[PDB]
């Protein structure tokens, strides 16, 4: 195993180092506005060294943006694909690349057999080539790596089955900035090349000057370079035709033959395209070849990529003709005029890469090595695209919830083979596809129109319901005596209970367990643990009486706590935000202990009075002018008092102090230790009143944030033996700090209401001497060092926070883990901040054509981990990575993959069993079974089950935590007959494994295995 901590990789370009050195000056470079006037030696090219030019027709098809997926499919994409089929069939030298398999699958399944066969033939023959082959072309900022893999696998599995192809070149022309998580997954999915486009205009200029636009992109910790993937960065402002032929868009636009008038298009540079004729072809070729030769100067080989396309291009028959015929006339002239020393043709992306590497092998170029990322993107001036790290935060959080329900549903149902009548494969396919669709760079990014956002939400809601149906059928099967098991596949044996989604105060949707002497004495509940290690975790249920006690299925008493059910209401009468307590339902909380990848059953039982093993929380309402708060049968009266500082400690964990406004002020780790200043504060950013306006994409604040005026907010303190909390009703935010004996959990119920042109930020203020350094994660996969740069505007120092961020000095670290991707930064030493929501009246001129005024209440969740790190083995000051501790990693897992909770629906569960998976290996804490997926239907003689295994890297801080069992996924199911290592998409076998044993993976590695079973 490579050491990912102690060896700083030696690379030609390291992006944090490059950032430190660059000036980022935005000067007018001429026709290439963000570059310089390119010059070339006309004599570079000659009879023995020609420029080989590949013109690659393409059509960027967004799976939802201004229209829904289906509206675009009906109005544009079905015609593009239909006419591609006809035009490529009829013109054998014409070529076309296709990226978005969600659309291609929608189209293909509507084709007659005659046309399916024509389509297979133009793919087989190389005229139509798929690039990447994902369901979509995903966002790279907000997306979790698990879901990037999911959507890649969904599209590539479809391509292998129906088109018999697996792309090895990736095409990512539109995500707003780019992440090294992409080459990481792609290189472990068989890819050999990838292309990116949207990177900061200063980076394009800098890399172009050094001919470093093509590079071997390796991970920031990778000393050897085995993760490296060849990458092509496009050099110019856009992937459209004006910005892809060469440096001067006034010239390139004359070669977009759709822009002549009848198509309702024109050239902003005021010179139209002209049809190519025998009389003008020489002149036109001399303009175009000059553009090509200038572009060629920015790259190292004599092979040149010229994309030819734009959004939803190549629709009309007349458009296919006008592009193809004019380019054929140019190629014929250019290729026949020796003085140009060019050979130009239509080509595919793979053709371009193959020729580049032929040039490399011929010794004509060596490519530089690069590590780091390409955030935060700016396309011009100070227009940094950090706004979309937060836009539509409700769906950003929904993404993480569905991420987990997909994994759990696929896992739970993988243990058995299911009859076709069970509709298990059917429901899982719908769930995977709706989640995969939302990875699109207008989905999770929150940059689609209101009605399109609604479509994605409805689609995800259907996916959640599909997951629940699969999960609960699976649980009933796994925990019922087999000779009693009698499934109705439409029936709800269990309902899922989820405490954090949509969340209290977002949707009243949790069911109460209704118990009573005259109705039902007891109720079975079941917890599922998707992680491959034993887990204890507090779980809570709503119940109809405070007098409930908990047992396991051996009837052992389990300690429980009952609290009230509290909801916060904006009282239009008193103009206050204050809590109301239920008089009919209560919360019961207890510790569930669940096997690795397993299930555990508990029983809740009512009695007429306080049970022995159930305690009751006290509740203290702090506000001047209190009124009574009756709580039904709840046995402890609520106490009242004026606002005041408070301190709490659960178990033997940290002691937290709060301000009289209910916000954290300090954490004391142990009985002896200092009360370390850790202050939560809410602030607001506004919008500029002159110049460019913030919108869905751009963050353009009118200065540093200003404190939210809090007034005298109402504070609720609930204190229990198992769980305590402080909750406060702030303007736009009900802010809750929850304590269960370790790192606190923070929940924010965020309702920005009608505050237009406002972004609400949550900031932490500490005395950690972090300087200008902070750490943020990429796609939930790795933590990258950031350096705050005062030479850049505030918005440029915002980065994606897809799952976590931290600051540290020599002794102390604070980590904030998230349950949803949001934007954030560290704008001064000792600070962390993370945006909660943003409501923007204006459009930001990127094509969306609206502000963001469709906000809705969202429950954001966090864990907050303050730790001593002076004893940890940390990377050197020059290493570009950072690593979590054990506690912070577990805290992240608690947010993203909690225990699932199931309530038995019927009155009696005959044949119920107490546990499943007690004999599953409890793997080392840095290892996860990220994916468990049965890959065969029940008719297959040889069953196959796929696993994706991910090992993270946790700091060594002198806490052994030792003795664990080896996890061999190939023996999780009986009668194993074969075990293979595969690509992460399961589509290619890489290694046949001795003794049918899957080896565990190295830190920061991810592997896939498929076990085969003869049963
Ligand atoms: C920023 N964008 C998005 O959010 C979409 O994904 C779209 O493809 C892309 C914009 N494409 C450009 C054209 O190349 C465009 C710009 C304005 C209006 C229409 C399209
Ligand atoms: C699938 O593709 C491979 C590529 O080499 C080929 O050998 C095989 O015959 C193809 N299967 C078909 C044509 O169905
Ligand atoms: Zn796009």
């Amino acid at each position: 195993c490579q050491d990912v901590v102690q060896d700083v990789p030696n690379v030609d370009v390291q992006m944090l180092e490059l950032y430190d050195r660059m000036s980022f000056k935005d000067i007018d470079g001429g026709v290439w506005k963000q570059g310089w006037n390119i010059k070339y030696d006309p004599l570079k090219y000659n009879a023995h060294h020609k420029l080989k030019v590949f013109v690659v027709p393409h059509s960027h098809n967004d799976p939802g943006w201004i229209q829904t997926f289906e509206e675009y499919y009906q109005h544009d994409t079905k015609h593009i694909l239909s006419n591609a089929l006809r035009h490529l069939h009829d013109n054998p030298e014409m070529k076309f690349i296709w990226a978005e398999i969600s659309y291609f699958a929608r189209f293909y399944h509507d084709l007659g057999e005659n046309k399916k066969l024509q389509m297979k033939s133009i793919v087989k023959n190389g005229q139509l080539e798929f690039v990447t082959g994902g369901w979509v072309m995903p966002d790279e900022a907000n997306s979790h790596w698990r879901n990037v893999l999911l959507q890649l696998t969904e599209g590539q599995t479809w391509l292998k089955q129906f088109m018999n192809v697996t792309p090895t070149a990736s095409w990512a022309i539109d995500p707003f900035g780019h992440s090294p998580t992409m080459p990481y997954i792609l290189q472990k999915s068989g890819f050999k090349n990838m292309l990116i486009q949207r990177t900061h205009y200063s980076v394009k200029k800098e890399l172009a000057q050094q001919r470093q636009l093509e590079f071997l992109w390796r991970q920031i910790w990778d000393n050897k370079g085995d993760t490296a993937l060849f990458t092509h960065m496009m050099p110019f402002y856009s992937y459209d035709i004006p910005h892809t032929c060469g440096p001067d868009p006034k010239v390139c636009c004359q070669f977009d033959f759709k822009r002549m008038g009848s198509f309702g298009l024109s050239c902003p540079w005021k010179v139209p395209p002209r049809t190519i004729s025998d009389q003008n072809v020489a002149a036109r070729s001399d303009l175009l070849v000059d553009q090509w030769k200038k572009k060629a100067e920015l790259y190292r080989t004599n092979v040149l990529l010229i994309p030819l396309g734009d959004d939803f291009r190549f629709k009309q028959n007349t458009e296919w003709d006008v592009q193809r015929v004019n380019y054929e006339r140019l190629f014929e002239h250019i290729n026949s005029q020796a003085h140009f020393n060019v050979q130009a043709q239509f080509g595919t992306l793979q053709e371009y890469f193959d020729a580049v590497h032929q040039a490399e092998r011929a010794g004509q170029a060596e490519f530089p090595t690069l590590s780091g990322d390409f955030f935060t993107y700016a396309d011009r001036s100070d227009n940094y695209w950090s706004g979309y790290y937060t836009s539509r935060p409700y769906h950003k959080r929904m993404d993480r919830v569905l991420m987990h329900y997909v994994r759990a549903a696929e896992m739970l149902s993988a243990w058995h083979s299911w009859d076709g009548m069970a509709r298990i494969e059917e429901r899982l396919e719908q769930a995977r596809r709706e989640l995969s669709l939302f990875q699109h760079h207008d989905g999770i990014t929150g940059t689609a129109k209101t009605h399109v956002v609604v479509d994605y939400e409805q689609r995800m809601q259907e996916a959640l319901k599909a997951c629940q149906m699969v999960m609960q059928q699976s649980v009933y099967r796994l925990l019922t005596k087999p000779s009693i098991y009698s499934p109705d596949f439409s029936f709800s044996y269990f309902t899922l209970d989820d405490s954090r989604w949509p969340g209290s105060g977002v949707e009243d949707s949790r069911t109460t367990i209704i118990l009573g002497e005259d109705i039902l004495p007891s109720k079975h509940v079941v917890m599922h643990n998707t992680l491959p290690h034993w887990r204890e975790q507090l779980v809570d249920f709503y119940v109809s009486s405070p007098f409930v006690s908990v047992t396991d299925l051996a009837n052992n008493p389990v300690e429980a706590q009952v609290s009230p059910v509290w909801s916060w209401h904006h009282d239009t009468l008193t103009k206050t935000i204050h809590p109301q307590g239920s008089t009919t339902k209560y919360r019961i909380i207890f510790k569930a202990r669940v096997p690795p990848m397993g299930l555990a059953t508990y029983v809740l039982t009512i009695s007429d009075s306080k049970p022995e093993h159930t305690s009751y929380a006290s509740n203290l309402l702090l506000r001047k002018n209190p009124t009574s708060l009756p709580l039904g049968q709840y046995p402890e009266d609520v106490k009242f008092g004026d606002p005041r500082e408070i301190s709490l400690r659960v178990g033997n964990g940290p002691t937290l102090a709060f301000s009289e406004q209910g916000l954290l002020k300090s954490i004391q780790l142990t009985q002896d230790s200092p009360h370390v200043p850790v202050h939560f504060k809410f602030l607001k950013y506004g919008v500029r009143s002159h110049g460019d306006r913030s919108g869905a994409y751009l963050f353009l604040p009118n200065g540093p944030a200003s404190p939210v005026e809090l007034g005298q907010p109402v504070v609720l303190v609930t204190k229990g033996k198992l769980e305590s909390s402080v909750s406060v009703g702030l303007p736009s935010v009900v802010h809750q700090t929850i304590m269960r004996g370790g790192a606190p959990e923070i929940r924010n119920l965020v309702d920005i209401g009608s505050l237009d042109n406002t972004e609400i930020v949550m900031r932490l203020e500490t005395h950690i001497d972090s300087g200008d350094i902070f750490y943020t994660d990429l796609n939930g996969l790795q933590f990258i060092k950031r350096r705050r740069l005062d030479k850049l505007p505030l918005q440029a120092n915002y980065y994606p926070i897809p799952s976590g961020m931290f600051i540290e000095d020599a002794n102390t670290r604070l980590t904030l883990l998230t349950g949803q991707p949001l934007g954030g930064s560290s704008l001064a030493s000792g600070e962390l901040e993370i945006m909660q929501d943003r409501r923007l009246a204006s459009d930001d001129e990127r094509g969306l054509g609206q502000g963001v005024l469709d906000n809705k209440p969202v429950l954001h969740i966090y864990r907050l981990v303050l730790e001593k790190v002076n004893n940890c083995v940390r990377p050197s000051k020059l290493h570009p990575a950072g690593y979590l501790t054990s506690a912070a990693h577990k805290a992240s897992q608690s947010l993203l993959d909690p225990l699932d909770k199931f309530i038995f629906a019927e009155n009696e569960w005959i044949g119920a069993q107490g546990q499943f998976g007690g004999d599953h290996p409890s793997a080392r804490e840095d290892l996860d079974v990220s994916v468990m997926r049965r890959l065969t239907k029940s008719s297959a003689k040889t069953q196959r089950v796929g696993y994706v295994l991910h090992r993270t890297n946790l700091m060594q801080c002198g806490t052994p935590e030792e003795h664990t069992q080896k996890l061999d996924v190939c023996h999780l199911l009986p009668n194993v007959a074969r075990c293979e290592r595969t690509t992460l998409t399961f589509l290619q076998n890489l290694e046949h494994l001795d003794g049918m044993v899957a080896p565990e993976v190295c830190p920061m590695e991810t592997a896939a295995y498929v076990s085969s079973h003869s049963s």
